């Protein structure tokens, strides 16, 4: 998905004619008559026996495959491939109960009061992803980082005067 | 993930002495008098005012920061940095359905499953909605057999994967 | 398509947050709020105002674009991109009339007689692509190369004893 | 295209002295006693037995050749190489149709067209089948205006490009 | 910039996992490791995850069988990079007169005025016991620069000076 | 030492004009550059010289980007030679080892690797040690075999201090990097 | 391995086209060229296509305005790389006795037996007028090797030999 | 000279075992490698030495891959230092120029660039010339301005021989690479 490449050799042991794919190729049978060994430098890839992403599909993580049997393959007939994009951003979500612990949406909040009629924030638990509390609204002031765990109060993180008033999501 | 990188410059506009970090640095005061511009070429980084990750912290994601006001810093002192890891392995989950459009019993995990008859007692998987991640179905257990690839979305019948059969007995999460 | 990359900056003059795409990205608005300048190192790219390849689409060859107006853009709203694969292999086709000049399909021929009941080859003209005549059948013996022109007889290329008896297509 | 490369080795199995070509070499006898294996990392190459591209010729496309019998050579003498250029710019063409599913007058070029009213006298393009290449439609002439991207296939109505309007008056071929 | 790469089959084959830094776990990526290529740096490599179990250390080089690093099996789970450098290991001796006579003053730390720290006008000879040092003609690290990347220097010209006028010096780190 | 590092000289300010790249040491590039008003240092630390064959005023340039020569405390724009500074990463690395615990008994001091305690000294076991510079590797068996323990710049009153569950140590090496 | 890169706007902006070799045309890719970065090699750059019109030659360096290479306008259409190297430019003088006395014999070509070509047992001094040469103790380019990468050598030890036994020599090319 | 080139030494045959990379000149890697049984040469030509500080038997290794040391005519497997051979690309490059056509009249010979024919000689025009080594650039105007003509290793009986439509030539440079 970023820094990924895959190379198909017509012969075992990374010999013969060779076809290199960075992104997806619907059909490369015009370049290779067979494929008996594959190097995948980056990323994970799905390779299909036949073109336009049809046929038996095998999955190849990065690694070095000198015989098709090494990628569970059946014969030596492949014709198309596609890079799989592992979901970079995932379960970005968070809950805030502010004062104390509890009962006192998933996208950034510039204004504690505007986006949510909550005075301040004094408790909160993470579900997935990493979040960043900002002291003043608009994401200004001191920054504090929260992994995907659960925090009991402004002391479960570092902010003596819990003056949190904004929150952004990490994305990678 | 790994493979990140970040370069700190002495002067504004990516000029002066330059220190390149590719992992975490408990001290770069023996290299850089000050910091006045940053280039993040990969990853997300946590930069610190003082060595050993003390002082004020600023979170920098990829990009080109020609002034320290551009990462909202209070001055040009920095002495340590750490790479925020974004939770990947340990982020995805799945729900598999016994009877077509999500009828029958609804089973769910975020682990894997080498034998669904052993793990879940089902023989065939007729449907499923993947909450998060990308997954692989294999016709037979122990992960051998025909493979079908599933991304984050829903599957009313076994149509979207590449078959007209329900036949599967193992699946696995992709982490790289 | 091979050795291509594109970088979106949220600020003019290649400043600010930056998102890098190798292959296609259906949606990157979670990474960039705006886009005011683009570097495309390799290949040509289509960028769409909105995600999943919808909206106004602009085309960017490799080059360096410091304001959106420089890629004919309208505002600073882009959300998805796709690399365009310029057809590598094209009008691979050829005609053979053998003896003399004339009246005496587009894929390789191991056997002059088997694939076509033609004795030998003594004339031929190219339409598109590069072809390679082989002396003996099965692509053996002397090799001769033909660009996409038109040849009058075995002397329009180099093969005194015109013993051509096979033909392969170039692919790049 | 350009960006190719090819490496010649003295011994079999990619061993011995190594000469790397990235463009055409009229002589490499002052470098390599012999040639017994080749690695083509990019491009398609024409290798020659004698310097100044004389002698027997063998055509090598990307790949790993550990013996000279593997490129069907007669022995290990080589002294020159030249990079077969595969005809790109000058390979594609288009046919544009005045009336829906290819009714009306049928017009065709392989050049470009900055103003189709000027070039062809049509006001709107309702259909077209692209024989070869990838092309760009712009709503207005001189290539400004809305852009739609077309690959090699057919278009019954103006549906496959991104509009419900026929409005166009310029188009261009992509060469890179 | 170090790199280490784990292979699940002998002779650099199978699935491959790459580290640029420490890694507390690879069990999710590789099930066995039977060979390694270390392209930068030297690594502590551990049997289980979280840097535990038995530890083998690996410098640059290509290891095609786990025995070739003395491992007892193909089980490995974490690795962190031996980065130890301790740039804190430089010492220099400076003398008032030449050929290492006069008041002699040893320092492991930089010096912005030797007139201030040491009450000396010139330096006429010098021993570098450890490290690499720049000599400045003026205090506050300005003026003519001289690089002392050797052992001993008996008169100023040895470091390529035509005057004993040197007033500050500092160490190069890497 | 060695490994990668690179240096670029521009005729004009802000990284403009004819450019010259030093990969290793070059004693005269006067034939490529008429002067030098800006430098880029990607790798390593360089000494640059006003005149060829490593003479004249020298300035030292670490990694960094120097848009005009006053940024390298330069005096003019005449430069002619470039040397890369090797900054040895393998120098003083001493280690003390004792036959008794808590630093008692016989004590040897050394700076070089040792295939065998019993061969070069007359200790079977090793019960305490001091690391004076560098970082070392202890082995269970002679000739750098057996279990490995990684020892850095600290002190060790008993074996368990370096992780070992016994005093059995019979070889050691220093690290080089 | 040379590279040159054409930009259609001043200051390295706009569409960009890259050459590794000669190129008879860029009109299909760029309409103007207003600045160039030459990262390897030196280039003849031509006004029109097919290496015609006026010619400007460009070595490594970053040219942000076409005037900075002395061009009269932003029109350029082809370029080929000045590769001229003429490795044919090496000459060596060898002498029978030392300090450049004895029979003296000049050659621009290699020599597999100096006993055969020249009727001499040893070489006792030598002048390298141009190029770089290896000296072999035995004929047919075997035996102890000595590298002559300087100007003059008055006795064998100068090239680091402890005997005048040298019997063949050849030039290094690049 | 300078520019990129690299050299790799392996402890064991066929590119196995501990590895050491020389980027520039290294005088003692005995502390990294115990011996050397295979070498990879990516860039340039190297002189390798049996013993440290550039002494012992030396062998010369061009680009290539040498799986055992007999492939570099080696005698044993002791190596200790490495020097990269600089093979000057800018040496003898002579040029003769005449005031008359077909080599008549005054004739100057030179090897260095020349901002002005009228300043350093008393020719206004240039009608013939010989290039004895290298390749040169003729300019219309003094100080390397005006129209450029590219001259290689040949001879030129009249101006049109180098492409020019007139004898107007008033400066010239040699190429360096």
């Amino acid at each position: 998905k970023t820094g990924g490449k895959i190379s198909f050799y017509e012969d075992r042991n990374f010999l013969g004619r060779r076809y290199d794919c960075d992104c997806d190729c619907a059909d490369f049978r015009s370049y290779l008559s067979r494929c008996n060994s594959i190097r995948v430098e980056g990323g994970t890839w799905a390779v299909y026996e036949r073109p336009n992403f049809s046929g038996h599909m095998y999955i190849l993580p990065q690694g070095e495959y000198p015989e098709y049997q090494r990628w569970m393959g059946l014969n030596d007939r492949l014709g198309s491939c596609r890079a799989v994009h592992l979901s970079s951003g995932g379960q970005a979500k968070i809950q805030v109960f502010e004062k104390g612990d509890f009962n006192g949406t998933t996208e950034d909040c510039p204004s504690i009061m505007e986006q949510f009629h909550l005075r301040e924030i004094h408790s909160c638990k993470v579900v997935e992803g990493t979040w960043i509390f900002y002291e003043l609204p608009n994401y200004r002031g001191r920054q504090y980082l929260l992994d995907k765990k659960e925090y009991r109060k402004p002391v479960d993180w570092g902010a003596a005067s819990p003056a949190i008033q904004s929150f952004r999501r990490i994305v990678e």
